[PDB]
């Protein structure tokens, strides 16, 4: 039900590869862990997962973000889980943005899709089981992303205050119901009827939001999709309008690459570790 794949020393932590199957997705599912040395020693040691965007997989953030030197200081593991359910098995799109490597972190109720895109349910409830029963981690959590990744945090950290301590995201989809990307996932995954889409919405779910979890939000002044698919302002619009505890930086000459996210980082292991603790 569950195999190592691999195990690489780290910083003197381990990363270390999954695959198991999943019972919301109904398929084989792969994720990586960042082990700090804390872990070796009995201690109990706060998760950050760690949502990555279109195309990627379990290991992307793992091998570029060079986050490990810090969260090994820091004493944080760090969870990756793929960005879709996989194989052949599993619906497909020949696109970048649609199908494996692109669940965006939703709930699909349209065939083909329904039958193994719970991604939504993965992130936010089967996951976080399995990482606790097999770590050595305690029931400090929280959440971080990048694009469609950080689409991902925002909406599962809106949707879920209590468990999470803190959200944080390098050039999220702010406002995905208004943009090409969000649309043309949406559509195939949740149908024609926008009512559905809204609770899939990191900008109108920070509006809507009863409950606080503190933000940290990065962009690259240089992203090449910031007006058409990210609408950072949308979020410091959202942030305004309902008191919400976000912190929006923006930065001159960066991208949407991770030479952007392995630059900036460690102030959010940091900001998170403020929380976990
Ligand atoms: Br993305």
């Amino acid at each position: 039900s569950i195999e190592n794949l691999s195990s690489n020393k780290s910083f003197g932590g381990w990363h270390k590869q999954y695959s198991h199957v999943s019972n919301t997705l109904n398929c084989a599912m792969r994720f990586a862990i960042y082990l700090p040395p804390q872990a070796s020693t009995g201690a109990k040691v706060p998760v950050l997962y760690w949502l990555s965007g279109l195309t990627c997989s379990d290991e992307n953030f793992m091998q570029k973000a060079g986050a490990q030197r810090l969260a090994a200081e820091l004493g944080i593991a760090i969870v990756a889980p793929d960005t879709s359910p996989r194989g052949e098995g599993v619906a497909d799109d020949e696109g970048y943005d649609l199908g494996q490597g692109a669940g965006f972190y939703v709930n699909a109720t349209q065939a083909p899709w329904n039958r193994h895109y719970q991604m939504y349910d993965y992130v936010v409830n089967e996951l976080p089981e399995l990482i606790e029963s097999m770590f050595p981690v305690s029931d400090k959590r929280a959440i971080a992303g990048h694009s469609m990744g950080g689409h991902g945090a925002l909406t599962i950290a809106l949707r879920n205050p209590e468990r999470y301590q803190s959200v944080s995201a390098f050039s999220p989809i702010n406002n995905p119901v208004n943009c090409p990307w969000g649309q043309k996932a949406f559509t195939a995954y949740l149908g024609k009827d926008t009512d559905t889409w809204r609770e899939y919405d990191a900008s109108l779910l920070m509006r809507a939001a009863k409950q606080y979890v503190p933000a940290l939000v990065d962009q690259g002044e240089a992203d090449n999709f910031l007006a058409e698919q990210l609408k950072p302002e949308v979020l410091e619009a959202a942030a305004s309008s309902n008191n919400y505890p976000l912190e929006l930086r923006s930065h001159e000459g960066y991208d949407h690459s991770y030479y952007f996210i392995a630059s900036f980082i460690e102030d959010h292991l940091r900001f998170h570790s403020n929380y976990l603790n």
